[PDB]
């Protein structure tokens, strides 16, 4: 285990595992190096594995991972001329060698985007060679991506392998594997934004807030586990993440194994889900651990009233030891409620802290926080109500209409956005809604949190970049708390001046009769914002009945005989006679 580590390691892990992680942490740091050579490395390093295998006493053996693949970066012959200072690293000695190489990972490294082949295409270099398809994918991604933590990456190609093998062999394969490609690459990013977002949060708002969110989703996740063990693993998982942000691979890879066994070590004080996680190999037990269902609430737990409100000792509890009485809280308040976001949740401790720092520093305390509980039922209901109204409106519409809905309804709150991101918002939205509104109410709020808080860091992302709104700079830089109820609480922008009419803008061919669905679809999307963009005072029904026209316009148009002039012309129609309705 400790005396040759690289032995340890392929025997963990075994040869295949192994030769993908060290392909992926080479292409992490060596991002402009051509895949041959990256398959290369990867041959050399597993066959020098291979001979510590047989003899943990054979010579470098007994070195440091760290220090093994240091060096083995140190001997790539143009570290120098394509990395520039990063090549400087190379006469350092291996504690500081190994930071200076992860200073010089590339978030943003300037390479083309990856053109999706044609299904045929990419069935037929799957069928002609797995290996270097499925790695060579994944050499392209892991270079684009060298903060994306490798055994997460791992564990997707393996997803990515499982499709190709259904749809290359089926009858309609695009109708197959495109939609299995679609929801593994909004995973990705998504798995990605997120673990970008939790970093950050953690900079910007400190351990404490951290540890806010843990013990809420700990205690949701693990009901049956008292406080003391909750608040163990609350410690322990703030350091795994602290250390995974800085971004050691290895680093981040012990901490998660180390709590990973000492879970599966405890079990019974934790959880009675996770016998089939604890059985699987080292590489797969904690991304296992980590994706667990809730366990069962033990049956009839009482009121939160005894300790919490109706106690004599509430405050002197709460005075010797202010965190860890609001750790209880929040622990007592998740495990009851698996239904409840976790940023609710911290809400409602947030605003119990808030009621004992005032009524505790009262002439009478417990009169004065008597009705706390009083305080949540506004901050409970507000986001159900929303998720209600909003899947109501989602099972009227159908997916695709109900994202105009949205579309019409953020192009009026903030018209300032490029109609391009309004589309991207509501289309992304459209989906959201497709997917938790299938939940039950037990399980629609923590998936719309999950959800929302991917898409809306996109939108914070775009917006930091190009900023464009005061109020959508406000909301993407309070608290994730409320940055989502801030994003719920813009009104509709009374300042904003129409948009200049533009021709070509409300200007269509019979190209819409040959595109795709989502093609289609965009097209239609980008007009309806545009038309909002010029007329915004435009009501429900005055929309509608464009729409409606417009719905006719297109189907005319797309069958009957020969047909580009139709679009010319009853195009010209259609705008006047809109134009009319709305001014
Ligand atoms: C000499 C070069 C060294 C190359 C090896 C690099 C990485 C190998 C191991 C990767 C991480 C495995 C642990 C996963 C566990 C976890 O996430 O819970
Ligand atoms: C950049 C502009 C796009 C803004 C997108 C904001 C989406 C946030 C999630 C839900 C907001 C809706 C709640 C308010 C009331 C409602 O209209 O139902
Ligand atoms: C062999 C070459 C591999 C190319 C990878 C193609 C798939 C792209 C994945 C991302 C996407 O779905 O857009
Ligand atoms: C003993 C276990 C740890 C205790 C954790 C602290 C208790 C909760 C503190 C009050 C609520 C804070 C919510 C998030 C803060 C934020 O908005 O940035
Ligand atoms: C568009 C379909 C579903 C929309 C859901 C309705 C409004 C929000 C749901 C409540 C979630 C609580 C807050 C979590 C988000 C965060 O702060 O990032
Ligand atoms: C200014 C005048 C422009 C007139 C054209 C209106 C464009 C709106 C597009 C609406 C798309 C609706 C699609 C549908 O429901 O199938």
């Amino acid at each position: 285990a400790h005396k040759s580590e690289v032995a340890h390691r392929f025997k963990d892990l075994g040869e295949e595992n192994f030769k993908a992680l060290v392909l992926i942490a080479f292409a992490q740091y060596l991002q402009q190096c051509p895949f041959e050579d990256h398959v290369k490395l990867v041959n050399e390093v597993t066959e020098f594995a291979k001979t510590c295998v047989a003899d943990e006493s054979a010579e470098n053996c007994d070195k440091s991972l760290h220090t093994l693949f240091g060096d083995k970066l140190c001997t790539v012959a143009t570290l120098r001329e394509t990395y520039g200072e990063m090549a400087d690293c190379c006469a350092k000695q291996e504690p500081e060698r190994n930071e200076c190489f992860l200073q010089h990972k590339d978030d943003n490294p300037n390479l083309p985007r990856l053109v999706r082949p044609e299904v045929d295409v990419m069935c037929t270099a799957f069928h002609d060679n797995e290996e270097t398809f499925l790695k060579k994918y994944l050499y392209e991604i892991a270079r684009r991506h060298p903060y994306f933590y490798a055994p997460e990456l791992l564990f997707f190609a393996k997803r990515y392998k499982a499709a190709f093998t259904e749809c290359c062999q089926a009858a309609d394969k695009a109708a197959c594997l495109l939609p299995k490609l679609d929801e593994l690459r909004d995973e990705g990013k998504a798995s990605s934004a997120k673990q970008r977002l939790k970093c950050a949060s953690l900079q910007k708002f400190g351990e404490r807030a951290f540890k806010a969110w843990a013990v809420a989703r700990l205690s949701q996740r693990f009901p049956k586990a008292e406080f003391a063990e909750v608040s163990k693993l609350v410690t322990d998982l703030t350091k795994v993440h602290t250390e995974c942000c800085h971004g050691d691979l290895l680093e981040c890879a012990d901490d998660r194994a180390d709590l990973a066994k000492y879970i599966c070590e405890n079990q019974d004080s934790i959880s009675s889900k996770l016998k089939e996680c604890c059985e699987k190999p080292l590489l797969e037990k904690s991304h296992c651990i980590a994706e667990v269902e809730n366990d069962e609430m033990p049956a009839d737990l009482p009121s939160l009233a005894a300790d919490f409100v109706e106690s004599k000792d509430v405050c002197k509890n709460y005075a010797e030891a202010k965190d860890v009485f609001l750790g209880m809280f929040l622990y007592e308040y998740a495990r009851r409620h698996p239904d409840y976001s976790v940023v609710l949740l911290l809400r409602l401790a947030k605003t119990y802290e808030t009621t004992l720092e005032k009524c505790c520093a009262a002439a009478d305390p417990h009169e004065c926080y008597a009705k706390v509980f009083d305080e949540f039922k506004p901050l409970v209901e507000e986001p159900q109500n929303l998720i209600k109204q909003n899947c109501e409106l989602f099972e009227q519409l159908g997916e695709y209409k109900f994202q105009n809905a949205l579309l019409v309804r953020y192009t009026k709150k903030v018209p300032q956005v490029s109609t391009p991101t309004l589309v991207e918002v509501s289309r992304n939205l459209g989906k959201v809604g497709s997917k938790c509104c299938k939940h039950p109410e037990a399980k629609r709020m923590p998936c719309a949190e999950d959800y929302l808080s991917v898409v809306l860091n996109q939108l914070c992302v775009l917006h930091e970049k190009t900023p464009v709104s005061d109020r959508v700079t406000k909301c993407c830089t309070e608290s994730l708390v409320n940055r989502r109820p801030c994003f719920s609480a813009l009104e509709v922008d009374e300042t904003y001046v129409p948009k200049e009419f533009n021709a070509e803008t409300f200007t269509f061919h019979a190209d819409i009769c040959t595109l795709s669905e989502k093609e289609r679809q965009i097209k239609k999307q980008t007009a309806l914002v545009e038309l909002v963009k010029h007329k915004p005072k435009a009501t429900k029904e005055q929309l509608k009945a464009v729409m409606d026209d417009f719905a006719a316009f297109v189907e005319k148009c797309c069958k009957a005989d020969d047909k580009e002039t139709c679009f010319a012309e009853e195009g010209k129609k259609l705008v006047a006679a809109s134009q009319a309705a709305l001014g």
